[PDB]
């Protein structure tokens, strides 16, 4: 039936990560840029993103000199993808063996051409990394890619061939050569989402971001040249969604267009015709476009624009769509379902109805999709801990988190540390602390970079502390204390252990209270330089 | 009230006059023709995704031009469009059609209307300017009506024949000439596409398949006259305009866009004006350029009009002639108006071309339309007249459509004339063509025409015959110079001592005179051709012959172009 996102992740222009992304969204912002020499010497304008040489080898097992020859479209989704399992609150132990698929949307060879680097295995890293046991599919369906993947994965997950999957799509423009509404101007990205059974997800007690409750793709099939749209295939694909899953447009109040700014008119009046098939309602649905912020992201603009729509519904707000001054000529919204919305506002719904939005993404091959997702509605000291595959990089994730708790006044202490426990995997450098308060938390992480003492703090390389946790590993009365100790109460002597190495059951911290897991800052990758060799 | 229309000419895609272009329509005969590279090479600017069309409905010999018979320096000829060297030639046949000459067109208060949308050959030299394009005639001809250049694209001789319609109503002129040329000279020009070009290179009117026109080159003419003048006259009469009007499409989704509901307001404003009813209609020419979402809206419009004064059900005939030349542009009005006035003298309907499946977009099963395929008899009922409409609208919006009724109306000496002897043998040539191909022509009327209805040039001939074979015969003889006793031959200038006897004496001119009545044609024919001016209406008593609709002057073929 519905199928739950519980997990995403983003790097787009002008935005690391998925919160950034917001946060431009909500202010309007432009990230597309001037092309510099440094990627090549100059359309003079891209969405770029930055630093795409960067690259964590050794978090994946890679050996340095093998990213060299990696096309760093696979590193950047390696990373991402990671991030979007982390999002969800999985690590390596709890995904070892899963039903996982993965469906990456792909469509360029650039770096390997310049210079392992097949579509084929650019789906398969990630499943190799985690060991994940589901099918491990590219998509090259040009611009829909992402949003193919998502119909495949959702259709797979109904038919219980797997029980989770992760869908993405990455593009970057490395090449000169590969290289009012005027045309588009292209962007890079790269983004995933973790898919669930929505039965599984509040089983599992996954925090979700928004269901999927309809989806579908098609062909243009012959069109006047290959790359022109079919405003009846556009019409048919939309209409069959709705009909075969019972979605009446009037339920739907956003709609985050292909809308690449050349085509426009075309989509307008296909989605237009098929609202005004089934409702006189006259400018209830707004419409915008992502790619007014951060350019054409190709084979990830499925991807973002799905990303875009789960964050407005959180927020409950619609943002503006950019570079809307005058209405094209060739449609006529006054009376029409649809109108585009250029302000920053409350997304507003009628009692309590959860707010329904749809996704289109049309490629140049002709295939399309279009997907519908709908608003998910939901029905003391604690212990903060923390771990990094080098000391470097849990200095920057205590970074991460105290950014983003100063950012978020409103986060749940218990939640918070419950995700950082069972969400995460303890590795090799370690620190952890207690906290009663939202301001003992932001000073712990202050006192623990600048390096201030706090008897609060403790932090550990696991490595040369083995002799000092045997004691507790083995012998059935310190199993005993321990369990005492974690059942329940001294806390800092739980953290002083657990950063030695000493494995914690974190469910025995809570007696019929749980909490529950919910999204926080992934690993911050180490960020080094590969390129060419 | 009506305008009769007098005289015409035309050259189009595979058609060098408008006999040649009926016999094309009733054999439903496609002129568009891929693109020589003596015109362009197709391949340096075709893509199929640039031009992406590499067909044109092209006229033959646009360099062609005789500049000596409009007193036109060879050197200047180079320098002038070929738009204006072409129209030139045009216009002037038009009034040679009907049945007027210089002499009698000298003062006359003629307007001219000239439809023209286009200046390749000026740039490609870089006396061109739309103005004296219009004025070329004009000039010539001492014609005192005003003379107006009309540019709104594809309506343009449309509209020219509006405002002259409305001139001649307005006892503002006493005669107009109303016509349109178009030529695609340039790669560049015909090339924009704005995605307005079929790359099938075929105008399918009204058909699903419809995905744009292909470009036509065409030029065409009209003697407009105010009815009560044309039958006073004595002209023959082609048609008349019972109605016409034009407007603006206004806002439209993109400049180029059509209005469904400007057409409708202009056609119903037109019918209710002039007080025609939709049922008295069995043919439309329509714009019909075969754009997919243009066709459907004309179509659409039309259709609708006619439906909010009648049930009655497939009775009016629609059909476009660029589906057998293309879109001629400028000239694209005068052209549909010819079409409909050669059906209505023929009593005859022609197939539209490239029609296989009806637009998706309008069903015509309840419509008041249907396309018509077939060559058939074009059928009315009880006495009526036949009436037709034509309609034209240009990409920049401006929109016209006229309504033409049929007219219902209530030895011989033949001489032949040109300004060179070569010319001569075509005039005689193009006239025994005529002859040969038209075994019902009335002699008595073709003389007449002949006489009256042409301007003596300095190079003569004349004969008598009193039957088809016998004239056929005659210009066969001349032509092969072959000696017939009947046949009589001279250049004026050599002949002048001759004849001085017979304008001088007293008792000479007598003679004459009485010979012109003594029923002498020998005698008249011999003098005649060495350069005696002869008072034709002498030659007819209580009988008077018509002016009739023959050949007009064969131009000499001279090739100029830049220099």
């Amino acid at each position: 039936d519905a199928i739950a996102i519980v997990g995403m992740s983003g790097r787009y222009p002008g935005a690391r990560n998925v919160r950034e992304y917001w946060d431009n969204l909500v202010h309007a912002r432009n990230a597309i840029r001037d092309i510099p020499t440094s990627r090549w010497d100059v359309c003079k304008s891209m969405g770029m993103l930055d630093d795409i040489e960067h690259f964590d080898p050794l978090f994946f097992n890679i050996p340095p000199s093998e990213a060299e020859l990696m096309d760093p479209q696979h590193r950047i989704f390696l990373q991402e993808g990671y991030k979007a399992f982390e999002d969800a609150g999985y690590n390596a132990r709890t995904l070892n063996e899963k039903k996982c698929g993965v469906y990456l949307g792909i469509m360029s060879n650039e770096y390997g051409v310049m210079l392992g680097n097949s579509f084929a295995i650019a789906a398969a890293r990630i499943p190799y990394f985690l060991n994940l046991k589901g099918p491990a599919i590219p998509i090259d369906t040009a611009c829909s890619s992402s949003l193919v993947g998502t119909h495949l994965a959702r259709q797979a997950l109904i038919n219980k061939e797997i029980d989770m999957a992760l869908v993405g799509g990455v593009s970057l423009y490395l090449t000169p050569e590969s290289y009012g509404a005027n045309g588009f101007v292209p962007g890079e990205g790269a983004g995933a989402l973790v898919l669930k059974r929505l039965k599984d997800a509040e089983a599992d007690r996954d925090h979700i971001y928004g269901i999927i409750i309809g989806s579908g793709i098609n062909q243009d099939g012959k069109t006047n040249g290959i790359t022109a749209p079919s405003a009846k295939s556009q019409m048919d694909l939309e209409r069959d969604i709705y009909e075969t899953y019972g979605i009446h447009p009037e339920s739907i109040s956003y709609v985050e267009m292909h809308g690449t700014g050349t085509g426009d008119p075309i989509e307008l009046e296909a989605l237009s015709t098929v609202f005004q098939e089934k409702t006189d309602k006259k400018q209830f649905c707004a419409i915008g476009s992502v790619k007014s912020n951060i350019g054409h992201t190709s084979a990830a603009a499925g991807v973002a624009g799905v990303q875009k729509v789960l964050l407005c519904m959180n927020h409950k707000t619609l943002v503006p769509t950019l570079n809307f001054t005058t209405p094209n000529e060739h449609f006529e919204f006054e009376h029409s379902p649809l109108y585009v919305n250029t302000e920053l506002k409350p997304w507003e719904t009628a009692d309590g109805k959860p707010r329904r939005a749809c996704v289109s993404s049309f490629g140049y091959s002709g295939t399309n999709a279009h997907i519908v997702i709908e608003e998910y509605q939901p029905e003391r000291s604690a212990l903060f801990v923390l771990s990094a595959k080098k000391e470097k990089q849990l200095k920057a994730y205590a970074e991460a988190m105290k950014d983003f708790v100063t950012s978020n006044e409103d986060i749940d202490l218990e939640d918070m540390a419950y995700t950082l426990q069972t969400g995460r995997e303890a590795m090799d450098y370690r620190m952890a602390f207690l906290a009663d308060s939202r301001e003992m938390l932001i000073k712990a992480l202050d006192d623990y970079l600048a390096e201030m003492p706090n008897g609060s703090i403790f932090a550990a390389h696991v490595k040369t502390k083995k002799s000092e946790i045997k004691l507790f590993e083995t012998d059935h009365d310190a199993k005993a204390l321990l369990q005492t100790w974690i059942e329940k109460k001294r806390l800092e002597k739980v953290a002083e252990l657990w950063v030695k190495g000493l494995q914690i059951d974190w469910n025995k911290l809570y007696g019929e209270y749980t909490p529950r897991r919910i999204s926080l800052p992934a690993y911050p990758f180490a960020e080094e330089y590969y390129w060419l060799p």
